[PDB]
């Protein structure tokens, strides 16, 4: 069995949730790559594998170093 969310485990699925994404300074595509889908409101994400979720995001954040930062047990960033 699988304890991760097996509907957004492709970044092909987690950038197919973004619709008018609000920020001008991070990608659908970077949020995907580094696990996240689109959970909202605002711009809050989740990721498929740990379900850690973040909003507030800042021009200086990278999707990989934040997902680190506050989620470093993660087992999509370990494998
Ligand atoms: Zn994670």
């Amino acid at each position: 069995s699988n304890p991760y969310s097996y509907a957004m485990s492709t970044e092909e699925a987690r950038f197919l949730t973004y619709h008018m994404w609000p920020l001008t300074f991070l990608s659908p595509s970077e949020l995907a790559r580094a696990g996240f889908y689109y959970i909202g409101p605002g711009d809050r994400v989740a990721c498929f594998a740990c379900g850690g979720k973040l909003s507030n995001w800042e021009p200086k954040d990278d999707a990989m170093s934040e997902h680190r930062r506050h989620f470093p047990n993660c087992p999509f960033l370990e494998n």
